[PDB]
């Protein structure tokens, strides 16, 4: 329903890690099946979407005018849906890397120009879809993308894990500032 965040996660945790972070920030969240149709999300009145993780998802989750945070595989899909491409197996090993961050991007507000983040082995963006800016990187590796007018944001790394030093700040930026979720409950 309204004011809540829907989590579509293709990974081994089935939304649980991302869901604990959203809870910790006092925001209502529902873990949904990844193939949940975009129209169903709109009809329920969800305020935002977090997609993370070949599994089938509805490409229209990116096109319905709701704020979306794509994490890792979710960022790759976001890029793909808007005409971008990816490198296969470009990240060979899991690691905690210091990366360059665009500080003026909505998502990375309050961060330093350099940040320590967890990147998992796998794929990474090649050609960046038109309308997206690169907002984080290390070398050939695009670590973040943003279409600010559309409120579509991608992070290659995993902000939901404590190993990403200021991952909570990134999620706060998305949920509060970008999506306008209130971090308040009524007891």
């Amino acid at each position: 329903m309204e004011g809540a965040v829907v989590i579509l996660d293709a990974g081994a945790q089935y939304g649980k890690v991302i869901d604990r972070r959203v809870r910790e920030l006092f925001v209502q969240s529902e873990i949904f099946p990844l193939e949940t149709p975009a129209f169903a999300i709109k009809e329920q009145g969800f305020r935002a979407i977090i997609i993370s993780g070949a599994p089938w998802f509805d490409p229209a989750i990116f096109t319905i005018g709701k704020p979306v945070l794509g994490i890792c595989y979710g960022m790759q899909m976001m890029n793909k849906v808007f005409g971008g491409t990816v490198h296969k197996k470009s990240v060979r090993e899991d690691g905690v890397f210091n990366i360059s961050v665009d500080n003026t991007c909505s998502l990375f507000r309050g961060l330093q120009k350099e940040e320590v983040v967890l990147l998992t082995h796998g794929d990474s963006v090649d050609k960046v879809a038109d309308g997206f800016k690169v907002v984080a990187r290390s070398g050939n590796i695009v670590a973040g993308i943003a279409n600010e007018s559309k409120k579509l944001y991608g992070a290659q790394f995993h902000p939901e894990v404590g190993l990403t030093e200021n991952g909570k700040v990134i999620l706060k930026n998305f949920l509060y500032d970008i999506a306008g979720c209130s971090g308040t409950f009524t007891v």
